[PDB]
């Protein structure tokens, strides 16, 4: 390659511009180096200061940079206004209050409930279950509330929502087996007083040990309610020692004997690194348009109607000849026909 | 630094006696390319030949070789076997040898044609056809002795070239109508023959008449009843001066020899840089006097903000699929919207 020979003349004029610049060389000698320039510049139909927008056709296949500094302006350019650093602090500081301020509103429906309202304490808490809903106090409240007002239902839809929150929350577990206590529900109550049993142990009272007894005798009932039903589902009941019944279940053989010799008998490393996929292939690429690279190849043609002499015949005859092995050694030295040879007076 | 400016200064004057002679470059050009790398060479004093021994010091730090490569093979091989040797002193060539083979092949041919020897006036004219393609002369006659060998349609391309060289040759279209008689159409061939008497005028002779009265036994007869009366060729509609180019006539010839430089050879170049007149074409199409908001008051091309990459994206090549792609989205035909004004009277 020489590029298009075309930008390689603005690199041209552009060296001498340099040169001329500081004026290194004799004044007459820059002078001819400055109507030089003029000159190549009219040549191509261009002028010798716009060069930049000319070289931008051939990025030297060879040069780039290191060898030729005069081309590659280097500037880093672009520089407006991005820190591209963290907040921290975060913009939704405003209503992130809200997060600990539903204490407030706790304390207010507590100076509902202390103060004997039930109805208002309960819609105080369910405010303040609108900004934070994930806490067992509140739901375990209201169905302390709820039980005492005889609202069982709801009393028990606080009460293992406080201990779904909080499986350590006593109120919790205390309304809930109260509450299925007094409709009678046994499963509930039972366990409800067995965490009693189990997480409060000394803690837990006599009452509450001899209330898990009573709540047990409910259970009693129900072990003739609860039956999970055999559905006539058969397998085994049908004939399955049937056929030649010998054993469906093989040992090793033909269950996964198959060990020629495992952890031997593998890549291990996979090693697909050095095999194909190191670096060659998918070159990135991506889509620069490159204004039309639809062929692309080079300077095709430009030979020329130039009537070529007989210069093509200049190659002559290869005239090194057998002349080193004309007649050498083989070719004339040969007395090795029979090795007696001058064999005179036999026997 | 990017080596001895006299290292590089070398290259450039060698870099240029190529293309200067390759002729490349126009040699209007080539003087100011000429007298540039003269003030060059003079200044860091050395020879445009003793550049040879120069880039064989000069090595370079990047391209060294290939990407410039007038520091090594500046000239080619040129190496087949007798190729043309250049015929140099006999300057006309398109009358070299040419001129006596169509001469001889003219009255010749034409008396061959006039024993009904159709055969060998072909003969004749074939090998002038090739030789001078530019004479209407043995196109016309060729296209008679061609017709009479039943090869009708082929005596039309014949008749058409010469013709298709010269229009104002009655004795064209002469045979162009046997040509189209012998088809089978007399009618349409009467309009060729019309053309014979058309170009004479009222100068028409007896020796035209007879190919007018050839169509017209028939037609006479036909048109009483049968009346179609086309003008079939027509033609003269698109006479104007024959403004057609060669089909494309490629190569030349294939064997150009190798110019390398040459010694005064047809270059058959600057035809295709030549094409420069620059005519009227705008049209007054001013209906109004405001005809067009030609002032361009921000109006199109306004709305683009430039939105440009940089220089550094050349690393890449779309070797991906490369296409439009970045169409920077568009959208700025926003003006025959109608809501840019609009107007509501507002009163």
């Amino acid at each position: 390659m020489s590029a298009s020979k075309e930008e390689i003349a603005a690199l041209i004029v552009n060296y001498f511009s340099s040169i001329v610049e500081k004026k290194e060389i004799s004044e007459d000698g820059a002078d001819s180096l400055n109507v030089a320039m003029d000159c190549i510049s009219e040549a191509f139909g261009f002028e010798r200061e716009a060069v930049s927008g000319i070289l931008g056709k051939s990025e030297f296949k060879g040069q780039h940079l290191a060898d030729i500094l005069n081309s590659a302006s280097r500037v880093p350019e672009s520089n407006k206004k991005d820190d591209a650093e963290n907040v921290e602090i975060n913009i939704p500081e405003d209503d992130a209050e809200t997060k600990a301020k539903a204490e407030d509103l706790k304390m207010q429906g507590n100076k509902a409930m202390a103060n004997k309202d039930y109805e208002l304490a309960i819609n105080k808490y369910t405010e303040a279950i609108k900004v934070l809903p994930t806490n067992a106090i509140y739901y375990a409240n209201r169905a302390a509330a709820h039980s005492s007002l005889k609202e069982y239902d709801q009393a028990v839809k606080d009460a293992e929502s406080a201990i779904s929150i909080d499986p350590s929350y006593f109120r919790g577990y205390s309304r809930l087996g109260f509450a299925k206590y007094a409709q009678g529900k046994p499963e509930e109550a039972l366990e409800a007083y067995k965490k009693v049993l189990d997480i409060e142990g000394d803690n837990a009272t006599e009452a509450m040990k001899r209330d898990y007894e009573s709540a047990k005798k409910k259970v009693e009932q129900s072990l003739n309610l609860e039956k999970t039903v055999p559905e006539q589902s058969r397998d085994a009941d049908v004939d399955a020692s049937q056929g030649a019944s010998a054993g469906g279940l093989p040992d090793l053989g033909s269950l996964l004997g198959g060990g020629l010799g495992g952890l031997m008998n593998n890549p291990q490393l996979m090693q697909a690194a050095q095999k194909m996929m190191s670096n060659p292939g998918a070159m990135q690429n991506i889509q620069k348009m490159m204004q039309d690279p639809s062929i692309r190849q080079m300077a095709e043609g430009f030979a020329s109607g130039g009537g070529t002499p007989n210069l093509s015949d200049l190659m002559n005859n290869p005239a090194l000849r057998n002349m080193a092995g004309n007649l050498f050694g083989g070719a004339g030295a040969q007395s090795t026909d029979e090795t007696p040879d001058n064999e005179n007076k036999q026997y």
